[PDB]
């Protein structure tokens, strides 16, 4: 909510030092849409080291590519010198704008609230059209990821893709093999939490991106019954569950072990025909929700889990060292089997979680 104000102050400081500076890109777009911009980028004729000399607090991880992060009034504004893409500095705003991906992202706004729109982004915004700047063939060779971003933007903004731009995506779909899979997963995660995501998936198939994306034919499922819960991971669980496949078929996208576990465990639960106390004890609440969300089942999972006698093995009143004592046997892999027998009986409320009571039980069964 304060990023715009801070960006205006960054612009005043740069212009007072004799440089040009504008707000560019998604903030201008969001503003004209009535949204609040989540990020605000400033483009300037200042080179990085001159920006660094006008502001006390600054972060430099992007200097090589022409970007300095300015820290001012608790907000961070990226200041980027006029550039292209292998990064080359240019001397005018228009040379910088004419190499951005789509017309709605190639506008600039002056401090005095004047829009600079050399490529028609105002009109395409009014008409809900995602259109490449200039020749769509050049744009897509410069960065093939822009093909997937056009798909993601269409579902984010509920826009259509310009026809000439879409046909260009079809010709160049195979260049998607060169994109780092992490950048592919980033944009696919963004599609999974979009509103109007069913439109993004339609475009993904019709642009012939499902032919060349990693294991891309798997995205061609029925997305009608899918509603995002805000977590992109649920998109992957839904994809797998609809086609009866395992986590291993989507391994190429390089999931974190957290994501991997959440998908695998939730898939496990959809294989289970009935859930009892042991199920509610052994799986986490987040896994239970995601599995029931994709199976249509609608229970109050949080209340069932809250009424199990225990919640985790750490509350068990006995460890394998008690069993080693009471049995008179030597530590071995057999301990893990008996701890689970005791765990089951405590979770099903048959045995009391009490060291002296578990002891009487164990002495009889052994």
């Amino acid at each position: 909510d304060d990023k715009m104000n801070t960006a205006i102050k960054v612009i005043h400081t740069l212009k007072a030092a004799g440089f040009e500076a504008y707000i560019v890109g998604g903030a201008v777009r969001d503003l004209l849409l009535g949204k609040t911009p989540h990020d605000v980028d400033v483009a300037s004729s200042a080179l990085p080291q001159q920006v660094k000399v006008l502001f006390d607090r600054t972060v430099d991880t992007g200097i090589d590519h022409g970007t300095v992060l300015v820290l001012l009034d608790g907000e961070g504004i990226e200041v980027t010198t006029f550039r292209t893409e292998s990064v080359e500095f240019v001397l005018s705003l228009e040379e910088d704008l004419r190499r951005r991906d789509f017309t709605i992202n190639a506008m600039a706004m002056t401090e005095d609230l004047k829009i600079i729109d050399p490529f028609g982004g105002k009109e395409d915004l009014k008409n809900k059209v995602i259109r490449a700047v200039g020749d769509p063939d050049e744009r897509f060779e410069e960065d093939a990821l822009r093909m997937l971003r056009a798909i993601r933007f269409s579902g984010q903004l509920d826009f259509i893709i310009d026809m000439k731009t879409l046909l260009s995506i079809r010709r160049h779909a195979r260049l998607i093999r060169f994109i780092a899979v992490e950048r592919l997963k980033s944009e696919i995660d963004k599609i999974f939490v979009n509103p109007s995501m069913q439109k993004s998936m339609a475009y993904l198939k019709d642009s012939v991106l499902t032919r060349f994306l990693p294991v891309g034919g798997l995205f061609e499922v029925d997305w009608i019954t899918y509603h995002t819960d805000g977590n992109p991971t649920y998109g992957w669980l839904y994809l797998l569950h609809q086609q009866k496949r395992q986590f291993t078929d989507i391994k190429d996208y390089r999931f974190s072990n957290e994501e991997k576990r959440l998908i695998e465990k939730s898939l496990e639960l959809t294989a289970l025909n009935t859930w009892d106390q042991w199920t509610f004890y052994k799986y986490t609440l987040k896994q239970l929700e995601m599995a029931s969300r994709v199976t249509g089942k609608k229970k109050d999972l949080a209340a069932i889990k809250r009424q199990l006698p225990i919640q985790s093995r750490s509350e068990l009143a006995v460890d394998g060292w008690d069993l080693i004592e009471w049995s008179g046997a030597k530590s071995g892999p057999w301990l893990k089997v008996w701890i689970e027998k005791i765990e089951r009986l405590i979770v099903y409320g048959i045995l009391k979680n009490d060291k002296e009571l578990i002891k009487d039980w164990f002495e009889d069964e052994y």
